């Protein structure tokens, strides 16, 4: 039994205003003893919305660079994450790899760094369509696993987040089967490339298409431990969504 | 006469505790008259450092996307930067370019989108020591000039400065001749292609290596207008920099 897992990605939205009513929201939702729940505010809010947060709610942040300090005008460190109470980072969300060229190796690094410094990891990985289409789904999803796990040496405080990038905006969407397809593939690749026990004990979160509506049977697949949602989890929404096994 | 322009890039270094020690000896620092001093912090810390710093201190983020919301997990917009009570944004830092890959295209939508929202932009340009070698050290700032100047339609908002890449960790080092140099070849552009008002009145801030040793003959320069200070930023030195012209 792995412990269900929601965390909302806010992505790049939300001012002081619109997101302390949603924090009010989450602050007075009863959340269920055996749900972990993370949010990921903009860069901007980590500090005020952890803040804000009943403690109840970890804050992540939604990406980080790989070393402490530096001359890197626009980034910010594990170090400084924690530094404002956050204890998980988003790494190698389908965004920064596809709109910001952030490449596996990178990713990898950042994961290494982050980990070396304390926190939690949600690792994102996940095919387009082309991909899909020319049938390596498996290859893209599996090399993108497999350079996260070359820098993974704890698994502890690591979630795996599947992005059926390919049902983003496409004209396609995912059938909860299809999800539980892909998790199923990556437990297996854990089992065969790194060990049982890790595949046994990693969360591995769906990050497509979430809410109250669709919530409850995708939470049943055998292999879907949780969520990465998006835009409902700015809204009550997200509530529902804690409670999908409830 | 164009108001002495002095800018502190904290770039990705400090911590709550560090940079409140920072802060403190800002505030309590006397500026001069007539000079303008901004801080950016890392984007972790705008918000801690505005409602830290004396209001005669302005704060600025040292990079944002060019859309207001959406998603791009890892992003801020104008508007949050305003929301955190932030009046500047820095584009087109060289770490950005370099070592992150931002276009001249994409450095040219931010400022348009960051001008729109109402921020002010310290927009920054400059060569590599290849460029400066290959002696095309004007071609290169002129076009990156050029895509900044065709996204701006205020430039009471706007601050230009140029960091030589060249001479930044490579071994080479400016002489004050040498920014006096190009900052003259660069009011000449402004002049020649967007106005004699805009040439007059448009600070050309000098972002290379600035010590307090160096400081006072820099500003003495005729088209320096102040400074995009790094490292030396995270200093007491900083305020020997904002008395350069004292």
């Amino acid at each position: 039994s792995r412990k269900f897992f929601v965390g909302g990605n806010w992505k790049m939205n939300g001012r002081k205003q619109s997101l302390g009513e949603l924090i009010g929201t989450l602050n007075a939702a009863k959340v269920p003893a055996d749900t972990e729940v993370v949010c990921a505010p903009p860069t901007a809010y980590i500090d005020f919305a952890r803040q804000k947060l009943d403690p109840k709610i970890a804050v992540a942040a939604q990406n980080c660079y790989k070393v402490t300090d530096g001359a890197f005008t626009g980034e910010i460190s594990p170090g400084m994450i924690k530094d404002c109470g956050a204890t998980w980072v988003v790494l190698g969300h389908s965004e920064r790899r596809h709109v910001f060229g952030e490449s596996d190796e990178l990713i990898g690094q950042k994961v290494a760094h982050a980990l070396a410094e304390g926190l939690g990891v949600i690792a994102c990985i996940g095919e387009k369509l082309d991909e899909r289409e020319a049938g390596i789904t498996e290859k893209v999803v599996f090399e993108q696993t497999k350079v996260i796990a070359d820098n993974v040496k704890d698994w502890s405080k690591v979630v795996l987040a599947y992005e059926p990038v390919w049902a983003i905006g496409t004209g396609k969407t995912a059938t909860p089967q299809q999800a539980q397809e892909v998790h199923e593939k990556l437990r297996g690749w854990l089992k065969s490339n790194v060990s049982d026990a890790v595949a046994q004990s990693t969360r591995i979160i769906y990050g497509g298409s979430v809410t109250g509506a669709t919530c409850k049977e995708l939470a049943s697949q055998p292999d879907v431990d949780g969520f990465l949602v998006g835009g409902a989890s700015l809204k009550p929404e997200f509530v529902d969504i804690i409670n999908a096994k409830q």
